[PDB]
């Protein structure tokens, strides 16, 4: 699983780019469903602040 850390500015650009639709808008920051994420790294590639990190 990847996890979106506190650098997230909630721009929303990663949500459409997740191939398995694991990302959604949350309170404060976007969130990854760890039971769906397959570690492709696509969300970090479109993140301007590089908030998604592999855990
Ligand atoms: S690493 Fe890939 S599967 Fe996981 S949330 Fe990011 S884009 Fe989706
Ligand atoms: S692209 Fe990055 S800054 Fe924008 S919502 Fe996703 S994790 Fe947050």
């Amino acid at each position: 699983a990847y996890v979106i850390n506190e650098a997230c500015i909630s721009c929303g650009a990663c949500e459409p780019e997740c191939p398995v639709d694991a990302i959604s808008q949350g309170g404060s920051r976007y969130v990854i469903d760890a039971d769906t994420c397959i570690d492709c790294g696509a969300c970090a590639g479109v993140c301007p602040v590089d908030a998604p990190v592999q855990a």
